C-alpha cells in the first residue's frame, strides 16, 4: 500500500454539502481517498509522503465530458471560419487519415500536455479515427503512459445519409484538392472491433481505461447499430454515447428530431451519453428528462464552429446531468476546462439577458461532480469524499488575476486563466508538480513541440490542406 | 370513535408509488384514514358504517388552489368580455360592495353545492370582502355547517398604486353609473383585523378552517405589510398568499418584475403561495424555484379575462408544487375542477403543439397531491394513505360519456364532464350522497336557487349593473 498525505490545503470538496474546508487534509492509500480532515480537530495519518498544499486549493479532478483528441494537430489556421460540415468534410476527415500512428501518439501525448496543466483529469475521447489500423495501440500506449483517466468511446458509423450528399460536394468544391472520404464500417464488423478493443483494453492502465461504444449520429447509424450499443452499456455497466443535432441539416431525421426519433424506438435511457444539444427544443428536453438521459455540453465548439447556443440553464433547471466538453482539439481550439467554464458563464448570461442564469459554483459543478454523473462514473469520481479515487488538483491563486480571491468558485470561473494549477494526482500518482510534467519533462518539453509542430505540417501536405490562409480582414 | 368503511371501490391513492388498487376497501375513524386493504386478500375491520362503491371510484377530494366565492352570485351576464381591470372596477369591486351579509351566506352555500358536486373537497377562499362588517360572521358559519375544508386567505390593500389612476378612470367610464370603490386599509389596522379573524377561527370547525394571511399584490401592499403577512405565516405554522402578474398593467413594479422586487426584500419563501403567473420570464420561474414557492394556476380564469397562458408545464418540469384555482365564481364561470383539468389540459397541448406536454395523470396530480403541496397541507391531505384526513370523493364511471374506460386519468380529464361524481367525504363526514347534498336537501334545492337568482338580481339592481346586455354578435 503506498500513500499519499495532501496538508494545509482549502479543500473545495464537491461533496453532499458542498463543503469548503478550510486548512485541511486529505489521505491517499491504494489510488483512493481513504481519509480527510481539518487540521485544527485532527491529526493527518503516516504517509509514504506529503504534498504541502499551505496556501492552495485543493479540487477534485476536473472532468472533460466530451473530447476529440487527435485533431489537435489540425489547430493553428486550418480549422477555423467553417460551419460543422465544411469543417468536418474539408478539414477533420481529410486530415485524420492523412495522420499515421507515430503521429497519432504525439497528439495523444501534446493534447494530455495542455489538459493536465489546465487542471483535466479525466477525457471522454469520442473516437472517430479508431479505424484505422495501428491508431488505437498508438493511442492507448500514450493514455497509459501519461496516467490520465480516460473513457474511449470509439465511434462508428453504419449508414449512409443520401439526404445531405449534394450538400458536401458542394462544401467540398471550397477545397476541392482535399479528398472526399468515407469511414464508413458494416454494422457487424463495427461490433466485432469495438468488442475486441473493449475486451482487450476495458479495465486496463489500472482501471484507468474504459471503452464505450459511441454510434455516431442518429442520421449515420441504424436502428440495429444504436440497439446494439444500448444492449452493450447495458450488459457490461458502462455508458453508451451519440452526436446529437449539431449543425440545422442533422435538426431532422425521417420528419422529426433526433431525440424523438430515438424516443420513438426506445432508444433513449440512463446509460445515454448525448453530446451537442444545440438544436432542442422543449419537447426533446423533456424527452431527454423523462429518460435521464445524460448531457454534455460543448460550449465553446458550438460558438466556434457556428452553431449556435444549446439550452443549458433549461437542462440544468430540472436537474439533469450535463457537464462539459471541450470537443475537438481543432474546434475550441484549446484544452482548458477552465477557459471553457467562463465562456459556459457568460455566453448563457448574455443570451437570456441574466446575470445569475447560473452561479459559478453550478458552473464548477459541471466541470467536476456533475461531469462525472454525466459519465455515469460519480461513483468513483468528481469530488473529494472518502471512497472515491484520488483524482485531485492544486491551484495557486497567488497571482494577479486572481487576486483579490474571495469566493473560490468565483474566482476560478471569472478570474482564473488556467495556468494556475500546480500539481495534479490521478489515482493518487502524481502526473504533474510545480507545473512539472511526469509525462514530459521540462527538458524534453521544447523538442516535443518541435515534433508536434513538424509533424502538424506534414500531416497538413500529406492531406492537401492549406495550412496559412491569406491574411483575411472580412 | 366513530367508523366508516368504504367498500369494493378502485381506490386511486395518489400515494408516494402512486398505486391504484381494484377492488379494495378504505377504513375511516374519527376523521382519518386508518387502513387500506385489498379485498381479495383481507377483510376490512368493522365498521358503524358501510358505504358501497361497488363499480366506482375512489379519489382524494379535489383542491381548489385558488379560488374567489362571494362573486359567483355576480355570473350569468354582467362578468364576461373585459380585461382584468375592467372586470375588476365595474363588476367585482362595486357588485361584492352591493352584497349584504345574508347575500353571504347565500352565495358560500351556492358555491359550495357546485364545488361538492363536481368533487371539490378544499377551497382556498381569497377573500376581498373581508373588510365589510357582518360578511365573515355570515360566511363562516355557512363554511362551517356545510363542512368543506377552508383556508380563508384574508386579503388586504395598503397602498395606492397612483401610476394606474388615469387607466381606471377611462375603464370606469364603460359604466359610468357604477361606482368607484376603494378597499384599501391601514396596515396597523389590516394586521390588527387579520389577527383577530385568525386568532377567533383558526382551527374551528374540527379542524377544518383555517386563516392566511393574503397580500392582495405586490403594488397594492406596502413591503412592511407584506412582511408582516411573511412573519405572520413563520409564526403561526401556516402560509400566506398573493396575487402576482395577472395583468399587462401590472407586469412591472418599480422597474422590474413582481418576483424580482419580490426577491429584493427577501420576500420569496417556502410558506408563499403566488397565484396568477401568466407575465412571467424564465428569470421569475427560476427565482420562485429557487425559494421553494408554491403555485396556484388558474388557466381557465387567465383565458376568460384574456390575460393568457401561464408557463405551467416549466414550472411542473422544475418539480415545483403547482395547484390548480378555478378563481373567482364569476372569471370561469364554473366552480367545477373536472372540466378546469380538462382546460388545463388542452391549452397547453394547443400552445406548446405537443399533445403529451401534460400526461393526465400529472394532471390529476395538480389537482390532488400537488395542489395539497402548494397550500402546505400535503401531509394532512391529497392522497389516500393512512394518517392523511379522509377527504375522499367517489365517481360513477357508468356513463355514456364515460365509456369506455381502461385508463383513470385519462377517462376522468378528457371524458368526464363533472357530474360522475357521486359521494364525497371532507374529515369523514358525509356530505354528498348519491348526488344529494347533506346541507342542500334535494327537497329544499329548487327554492334556494331562486333564493340565490333573485338575490343576485336585487344586488346587481343596487350597485347599478347592467345584468343581461343586448345580443351581440361581433
Ligand atoms: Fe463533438
Ligand atoms: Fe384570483
Amino acid at each position: 500500500m503506498q500513500t499519499l498525505s495532501i496538508q494545509h490545503g482549502t479543500l473545495v470538496t464537491m461533496d453532499q454539502y458542498r463543503r469548503v474546508l478550510g486548512d485541511s487534509w486529505v489521505h491517499v492509500q491504494d489510488g483512493r481517498i481513504v481519509a480527510l480532515g481539518v487540521h485544527a480537530e485532527s491529526v493527518p495519518p503516516p504517509a509514504d509522503r506529503v504534498i504541502d498544499a499551505r496556501g492552495k486549493v485543493v479540487l477534485p479532478g476536473f472532468i472533460n465530458a466530451h473530447t476529440h483528441v487527435n485533431q489537435i494537430l489540425l489547430r493553428g489556421g486550418p480549422s477555423h471560419g467553417r460551419q460543422f460540415y465544411d469543417w468536418l468534410f474539408n478539414v477533420v476527415y481529410p486530415g485524420q487519415k492523412a495522420m499515421r500512428p507515430e503521429d497519432v501518439a504525439v497528439a495523444v501525448r501534446l493534447y494530455c500536455a495542455e489538459a493536465v496543466r489546465s487542471g483535466i483529469t479525466t477525457i471522454n475521447e469520442n473516437a472517430d479515427s479508431a479505424i484505422y489500423p495501428g491508431n488505437i495501440e498508438a493511442a492507448m500506449a500514450v493514455y497509459g503512459e501519461v496516467g490520465v483517466r480516460v473513457v474511449y468511446a470509439r465511434m462508428f458509423f453504419d449508414r449512409m445519409d443520401g439526404r445531405i450528399q449534394g450538400y458536401v460536394d458542394a462544401l467540398k468544391a471550397r477545397s476541392p484538392q482535399v479528398e472526399l472520404c468515407s469511414i464508413m464500417e458494416e454494422t457487424a464488423v463495427a461490433k466485432d472491433r469495438i468488442t475486441a478493443l473493449s475486451d482487450q483494453y476495458h479495465g486496463t492502465a489500472g482501471g484507468r481505461i474504459s471503452v464505450w461504444p459511441a454510434p455516431a449520429t442518429t442520421t449515420a447509424v441504424t436502428v440495429e447499430g444504436m440497439r446494439w450499443a444500448q444492449a452493450f452499456a447495458r450488459d457490461r455497466a458502462v455508458m453508451w454515447t451519440l452526436h446529437m443535432a449539431e449543425s440545422d441539416h442533422d435538426e431532422r431525421i425521417h420528419g422529426m428530431s433526433p431525440a424523438e426519433y430515438m424516443e420513438c424506438y426506445g432508444l433513449l435511457d440512463e446509460r445515454l451519453q448525448v453530446a451537442h444539444c444545440v438544436y432542442f427544443d422543449r419537447k426533446d428536453v423533456r424527452l431527454l428528462h423523462r429518460h435521464n438521459v445524460k448531457v454534455a455540453s460543448q460550449v465553446v465548439s458550438n460558438a466556434y464552429l457556428g452553431s449556435g447556443v444549446a439550452p443549458v440553464p433549461e437542462m440544468v433547471e430540472r436537474g439533469m446531468a450535463v457537464g462539459i466538453g471541450t470537443d475537438n482539439g481543432n474546434s475550441n481550439d484549446s484544452v482548458n476546462m477552465i477557459g471553457d467554464m467562463k465562456f459556459m458563464a457568460h455566453i448563457h448570461r448574455a443570451v437570456h439577458r441574466d446575470a445569475d442564469v447560473l452561479t459559478p459554483e453550478k458552473i464548477l459543478e459541471m466541470a467536476t461532480i456533475d461531469g462525472a454523473r454525466s459519465l455515469g462514473m460519480d461513483h468513483e469520481i468528481g469530488s473529494i469524499e472518502t471512497g472515491k479515487r484520488a483524482d485531485l488538483i492544486l491551484l495557486d491563486l497567488r497571482h494577479p488575476q486572481t487576486t483579490p480571491h474571495h469566493h473560490l468558485a468565483a474566482t476560478i470561473v471569472f478570474q482564473a486563466y488556467g495556468n494556475e494549477v500546480d500539481t495534479v494526482l490521478i489515482d493518487g500518482n502524481v502526473v504533474m508538480e510545480n507545473r512539472r510534467l511526469s509525462f514530459l519533462p521540462p527538458e524534453r518539453e521544447l523538442a516535443f513541440l518541435e515534433e508536434a509542430q513538424s509533424r502538424a505540417t506534414a500531416i497538413l501536405q500529406r492531406a492537401n490542406m492549406v495550412a496559412n490562409p491569406a491574411w483575411r480582414s472580412l
